[PDB]
């Protein structure tokens, strides 16, 4: 279903947030070199 | 260099933002099914 | 630990494989428009 | 266009390859801790 477009491309947003968050937590730790 | 940890894991942030935006724009286009 | 660099930047590989697969399966479904 | 699906979701494959490659090159460098 072009809805299951929406759900899959939220699950994009959400894992590509969890990208943002791990790759901040990349920055901070590689702050602590 | 653990600065170049920082920059690479920023370039993490910027692209995994651009993940979020394009996979928003995913949700929007695939809301326009 | 710079082992836990290794594991995290494997968990990089495994998810950015699973990127490739799902964004294949993107191409296949969006070839089935 | 549900083709521009294909092109965008190749550009998925390709940047989420360039994920795979940077996050191998993550592993190797964080091999060299």
């Amino acid at each position: 279903r072009x809805k299951q477009x929406e759900d899959k491309x939220e699950e994009x947003l959400s894992k590509x947030y969890h990208x943002e968050n791990e790759x901040a937590r990349x920055k901070k730790l590689x702050g602590e070199r």
